[PDB]
């Protein structure tokens, strides 16, 4: 098909990763009131809205400039000052 | 395998539904501080804890006594006084 989606706050998408199990992550620029690593599934997305509803949100007030999906659960994200590895089964 | 899971507050599981896309719902008794329709995926469950982390929570202060998965997104839940149909793509 063809679907346009965006964050709650509209800002540049630096990085993008689509996993094997359909899970989609997003790397955005720096916004103090929104997460820069929003991970969600397209199967649970309401088609009536452009904004996404993220299952997992990380990296508030940061600028995720690169990300990669290592496996079905963990994501290796890179900010402008840090190099992170985030697992969706943990909040840390 | 074999995994035992439970709600944050331990109470009787009246109803249970496992969907085709791996999504699992749960019908519990009445607790005023916890949801009685907790929907989650087993792929994003931390194996180090017994308590579940629900992606979608509904029906607080109710006793879900029967539930059924109509399709990949909507669930037809039944409380002790109401008959509901809840879609996970909407908060209503």
């Amino acid at each position: 098909y063809d679907i346009r989606v965006r964050a709650k706050k509209q800002r540049c998408i630096n990085s993008l990763g689509i996993n094997t199990n359909g899970l989609i992550a997003m790397g955005l620029d720096r916004n103090k009131h929104d997460s820069s690593l929003q991970i969600w599934d397209m199967n649970y997305h309401d088609d009536s809205h452009e904004t996404i509803n993220p299952m997992f949100s990380y990296c508030t007030n940061e600028s995720i400039v690169s990300l990669k999906f290592l496996n079905d659960t963990s994501v290796l994200a890179a900010s402008t000052k840090f190099l992170k590895e985030i697992d969706v089964r943990s909040p840390n």
